[PDB]
């Protein structure tokens, strides 16, 4: 799940009409463009007084109250705009984006496409239909939308950049260099014209975007939630300035739209429930209702307290609540991301509001005075790059809840097949005891079961696509039928049951050679970083590079550049996107990982080196960049961390050509990921609350925020 894609309202220049009207309306529609909203709608109201008729003035008012978040008022004047004008396209288009934000994406469509049938050649319109075929994940023809926008209006800020982020999901380099330069260049006429930036603040990680334009994008975006809120006029809430009612405890407040079977979960499901109820009060505020799953049931039975606050869904109210909870600390897990509600922290209901874990980068907005990272992640000379106060951890500010969702990969057993780590792989929570029954096994530690009758079948059952087998009393799963099994065990709601067999021959990959992977979204991949895999797979004979379709629409672009670096087809090799489980499970089939400098592997870094598998980075500058050395770090694996473009393919070169320091660097991850503090909740959430308190303690002696930086 993306965030929604951003849409262009069509202001309405009015002519023909009454001097007094239309000059009403049009110096409302500059005061709208200059950021004075509530000037424009005393101006479109003046308009409708004197014109209570007036087409245009009732769409151009609609489209700013849809700005501050009356979204039912609007409507009203949409229709009425095309009640009195029933071939008025802007304001069908226009409703199209209000329909949209409120998520009735049929509604909207009927819109634009009424709005288009009308005139074909309404760019607008054409570019807000591209923005629902890019979130229903149908790229081509939101390209195809795109292109027809941009050829009807070749200065269009919002279709340019909606496109440009439909060509790097698909690895669409076509003139990328260019593409970038312009990308630059219309930021930098927006913020100049203090024009909302095209550039969504999640994406701008992506493109050679300078800090400063980034942190502007990022504090622009935070404005749209100030003049939803101003509409409240609420005033400041009155803070707690000690913790006596609440008898000694801080209360945090952990504020997320996804508590349930989503990554954020995946990562620190395991927090709440481990903070110390002497010291701390936990809430947690759900944004999103309950999906079902046993994600949204653990944080729900864990924490002390489980708000749901999709039930109130106007924010003046719901900041009400967070207020009447007394929360000391309230933690921003969305940032720009879906179904964040930032108007929450705009409200300012709590006296600390710290951005955590769910969001790579600044809010750069005045509302959020912290960012929870570490010194690796974002060392204090890029400081420039947020708007918060740095807060550092102690080792990563990254987290994963893999020990308690996959112990069953805690220890593995190979079949030897003919000594490998990663050919034929199995795991399970009765391994052991499975192990114990067959009398020929030898120990490395890694169990080896030989080549003999019951590695006979189960390498048959693998052949053959069967689901399971039975021996010995013990259930022993086809890696590739988790779901037909137990759909829980492949979600990561449940720890597997079964004894799972993975295999290099379920996913096409070749037995006697080097396996590099990458499994992030391949929007992750730019020109540089192909041809930096290119390089290694170069220099490494027989290697080659597993991929996902991750859209599948990107593969035949990835494999024509590769093949224009000189790598044959045959060398990148292409699974689909899996079950959680099988995922992280089939990351033990790879010897390394090759992360993404662009922007890094986050959840995906966690996933790939729970398998024990070393990844090696190239860290940047920007957080997005830097979180898989960050969590290297934490690993105590040094050596995977390159400085430069040439480092990284040497490192990566010397892992797939020397194979006893392959082995060397494997057994460290693999022990590693257990003895270092990088998969350790307990220990992770202890330093939170250590980190917490100094927060807390700094506001209580009367200051202001200020880095939390000191080694
Ligand atoms: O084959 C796959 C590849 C990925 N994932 C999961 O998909 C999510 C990818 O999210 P995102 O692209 O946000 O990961 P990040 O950028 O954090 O690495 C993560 O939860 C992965 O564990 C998956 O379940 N199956």
């Amino acid at each position: 799940e993306t965030h929604e894609t951003g849409t262009t309202n069509t202001a309405t220049t009015a002519t023909g009409g009454g001097t007094h009207a239309d000059s009403l309306n049009n110096l409302a529609n500059i005061k709208r463009e200059q950021g004075n909203i509530e000037e424009a709608v005393r101006l479109y109201r003046k308009a409708l007084e004197v014109f209570p008729e007036f087409a245009a003035a009732h769409s151009n008012l609609a489209s700013v109250l849809q700005q501050q978040g009356k979204l039912q008022e609007a409507l009203m004047h949409y229709k009425e705009a095309i009640r009195i004008s029933p071939t008025f396209a802007d304001a069908y288009s226009n409703m199209g984006n209000t329909l949209k934000e409120m998520q009735d994406v049929q509604g909207a469509l009927q819109c634009y496409t009424r709005a288009i049938q009308i005139n074909p050649a309404f760019a607008d319109a054409h570019s807000n239909l591209a923005s629902i075929h890019k979130d229903s994940g149908n790229i081509p023809e939101a390209i195809a939308s795109y292109r027809t926008a941009l050829k009807l209006k070749p200065d269009f800020p919002d279709a340019y950049c909606n496109l440009a982020h439909c060509l790097q999901i698909v690895c669409d380099w076509t003139d990328y260099d260019e593409r970038m330069k312009k990308l630059v260049s219309i930021v930098a006429d927006q913020l100049e014209k203090n024009r909302l930036p095209s550039v969504h603040p999640h994406h701008s990680m992506l493109y050679p975007l300078s800090h400063g334009f980034r942190k502007a994008i990022a504090e622009r975006h935070g404005n749209l939630c100030l003049d939803k809120i101003n509409v409240l006029h609420k005033p400041p809430y009155e803070h707690p300035k000690d913790l006596k009612l609440s008898d000694g405890r801080l209360r945090v407040g952990y504020v997320s739209s996804d508590f349930g079977n989503h990554p954020t979960s995946h990562l620190m499901q395991s927090i709440p429930g481990m903070h110390n109820p002497d010291k701390f009060e936990v809430f947690c505020y759900a944004l999103s209702p309950d999906d079902g799953t046993n994600f949204r049931v653990k944080v729900m039975a864990e924490a002390n307290h489980f708000i749901d606050l999709s039930q109130i869904p106007c924010n003046g109210k719901a900041a009400d609540r967070i207020h009447q909870d007394g929360i000391h600390i309230l933690v921003n897990m969305n940032g720009y991301t879906k179904g964040a509600r930032n108007e929450l922290f705009a409200l300012r209901p709590a006296p600390i509001q710290a951005m955590w874990l769910g969001y790579p980068g600044t809010s750069g907005a005045l509302f959020m005075d912290y960012i929870i990272t570490d010194q690796e992640t974002s060392p204090a000379e890029v400081a420039e790059q947020y708007s918060e106060k740095l807060a550092y951890m102690p080792h990563t500010f990254f987290i994963g809840d893999h020990a308690n969702m996959f112990p069953h990969l805690k220890k593995k057993a190979v079949i030897d097949f003919k000594i490998y780590d990663n050919r034929i792989v199995l795991n399970g929570i009765d391994l052991k005891a499975f192990l114990d029954s067959l009398p020929d096994v030898k120990i490395v530690n890694m169990p080896v079961i030989p080549m003999n009758t019951i590695a006979e079948a189960v390498i048959e059952m693998i052949n053959r696509g069967q689901i399971q087998i039975t021996i010995n009393g013990f259930s022993i799963s086809n890696g590739l039928a988790t779901t037909q099994i137990n759909n829980k065990a492949a979600t990561g709601e449940e720890v597997p049951r079964t004894i799972i067999v993975t295999t290099r021959s379920q996913y096409g990959l070749p037995e006697d050679a080097i396996v590099y992977c990458n499994f992030n979204q391949l929007y992750k991949i730019d020109p540089s970083t192909l041809q930096m895999w290119a390089n290694i797979l170069k220099r490494v004979p027989n290697s080659v590079l597993w991929l996902l379709r991750f859209p599948a629409v990107g593969e035949p672009n990835i494999q024509q550049y590769a093949q224009n670096m000189g790598l044959p087809q045959n060398r990148i090799i292409f699974s689909p996107v899996a079950p959680k489980e099988e995922h992280v499970r089939r990351g033990q089939l790879a010897d390394v990982c090759l992360d993404t400098p662009l922007c890094n592997g986050h959840t995906t870094g966690m996933d790939v080196l729970w398998a024990g598998t070393p990844m090696v980075t190239m860290p940047g500058e920007t957080l997005a960049s830097r979180v898989a050395a960050s969590q290297l770090t934490c690993l105590g694996c040094l050596e995977l961390i390159a400085k430069n473009r040439q480092e990284y393919e040497d490192i990566a070169v010397k892992l797939g050509t020397d194979l006893e320091y392959l082995k060397k660097v494997r057994g460290k991850v693999w022990k590693q990921r257990i003895s270092s503090p990088l998969f350790n909740t307990k220990q992770y959430t202890m330093e939170l609350e250590r980190l917490y308190l100094q927060m807390w303690e700094h506001y209580a002696a009367g200051n202001k925020p200020d880095h939390m930086i000191k080694p």
